[PDB]
């Protein structure tokens, strides 16, 4: 057991199948309906859990249905979820999102205020139990908080450092691995091309930087020198979710190996079995399964 | 004592209030959101209690936590649920409601599958214990039943003729009232024109037709021809202003047997209601409204 804590969100998807999408006022009907977790940190610690490792989700949630229903879904995952803190009398995050025939989605997301953003009590935690520490970028005190502590306990940080309207820069500093998204990195540095905004994005830690560019693979900057891993060719059916699990994956093979090719590799190959099956988190290959991909 | 019995659907409402409507595809960012019981049947009990009436709620429920609230939330608004089927291992009936700056309303109803349209069961039920019985069309096999059954024990009925995929033609037909929906009118007998319809609509019972039009008021047959009460102007959300609006017009139509008053009532109700977020929050008591329709 690789012992993982993911720091971040977690939302209630309620996913309303519908025949077209709601253009204008009325009452509508939903021939079908499913609901499912989502968030960076909570997808990425579901991935890490499917690997085989033991994983603690650190986030907030209400009291309400939602938050027991999110903390409900996480534990079946294999998730641990003991160190997220329930706010009394406090709406969870949730999205309602209704989908076409076509698939299109129309996306109603309600990220709670109830859920406070101070994270004076992550002080109250041991971060040395745990081998990484991967948060992300939508609890910004969150992400600091928890990399503070980790860096001070000698204990590897990942950031999934995906677009956010906040500057993430002081999050970076504190990331010895710091895997963004293309919208990441342009809207962190404010340079358009990858290669030179990979570059700026290095002056600000003295841990290694990533970028994914979906089909495109990954880059990162080794020695000074960019590196590249294609994308695994897959008959893709959904490519939701595939940058949270890669973060799950690459934390794990991070914390495993310590080798950053056979990491990236490994969290290409994990992300890439999840877009050949229909879903965010139904389709997140298990460590046999990734073996068996990375084998052939 | 009114003795009220309301039957249809209960629906766990979560209400997400958004700037502007979604027009097209697409991630949207809701400023506030609460989370209420609904179900038209639901909510008319909510009004009827508030205004002092003894309701039972009749409908279906799973028993999962969502099934839990909203017989709790039914219990402490002082509706009687004794009469309402629990399914074992079954998911309650939810809806998303989208809320714009105007007040301007988008309802996705899912209706779940794991309660049963059978309404055979209401058949062990003495329907005589009741004044008024109100069904909404959302629940057909009830609505049928619970009308039958109060049609053979002399009791007053009243529809809440909303838009429903199925025909409520012969729900309408054992209607002592039918009071519709704009869209619930237009869906069953298909004019555009809200005049012509109700028209088309009288044809189909020999009691009382109604159509409500949210900000435009209300309109029923009197005599062979149109009368009209105006809506009250006040609006936060309209979640529920039907629901209500029916629920406070079976007590009214109890209570008085005058429809001009007990529109004027029910419009009333619905109107304060329209000022506090929600379905249930806003509904006033008999002291309140009769304190508003004074001013
Ligand atoms: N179509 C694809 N084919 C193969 N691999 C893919 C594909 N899309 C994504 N991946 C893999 O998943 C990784 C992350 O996807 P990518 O789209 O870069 O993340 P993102 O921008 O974070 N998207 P999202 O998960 O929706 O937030 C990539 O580096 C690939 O290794
Ligand atoms: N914006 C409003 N201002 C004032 N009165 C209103 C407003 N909306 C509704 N009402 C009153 O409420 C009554 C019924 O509401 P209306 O919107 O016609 O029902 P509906 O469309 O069936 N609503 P819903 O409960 O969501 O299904 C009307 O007859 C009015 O008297
Ligand atoms: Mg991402």
């Amino acid at each position: 057991m690789i012992r993982v804590a993911c720091v971040g969100i977690t939302v209630m998807d309620r996913i309303y199948y519908v025949e077209g999408l709601p253009t204008e006022s009325g009452k509508y009907v939903a021939r079908n309906y499913t609901e499912v977790g989502g968030g960076p940190a909570a997808t990425a610690a579901v991935a890490a859990a499917r690997l085989g490792a033991q994983v603690d989700f650190i986030g907030r949630v209400g009291d309400d249905d939602t938050g027991n229903s999110l903390l409900a879904e996480l534990e079946s995952w294999g998730v641990n979820t003991r160190y997220t803190k329930r706010y009394n009398q406090a709406k969870s995050s949730q999205s309602a999102i209704m989908v076409d025939t076509k698939g299109e989605r129309i996306i109603i997301n309600y990220p709670s205020p109830d859920l406070l953003p101070d994270a004076e009590w992550l002080e109250e935690i041991d971060f040395s139990q745990w081998d990484v520490v991967l948060a992300d970028v939508r609890w910004h005190d969150g992400a600091k908080k928890a990399f503070t502590l980790a860096r001070q306990a000698g204990v590897m940080t990942v950031l999934d450092g995906d677009i956010t309207p906040q500057d993430i820069s002081e999050l970076v500093a504190l990331s010895d691995h710091a895997a963004f998204s293309e919208p990441g990195l342009a809207r962190l540095t404010g340079v358009k091309e990858m290669a030179s905004a990979l570059k700026q994005a290095q002056t600000l830690t003295n841990g290694h930087v990533y970028v994914t560019q979906g089909s495109a693979g990954c880059d990162w900057l080794e020695n000074g020198g960019r590196q590249h891993q294609p994308a695994f060719k897959v008959d893709v059916v959904d490519t939701t979710g595939a940058g949270d699990v890669f973060h799950g994956a690459l934390a794990v093979a991070l914390a495993t190996s310590g080798d950053l090719a056979e990491s990236v590799r490994f969290a290409s190959g994990v992300a890439a079995l999840k877009c050949t099956r229909p879903g965010g988190r139904a389709g997140i290959p298990d460590c046999d399964q990734t073996r068996s991909f990375l084998s052939l």
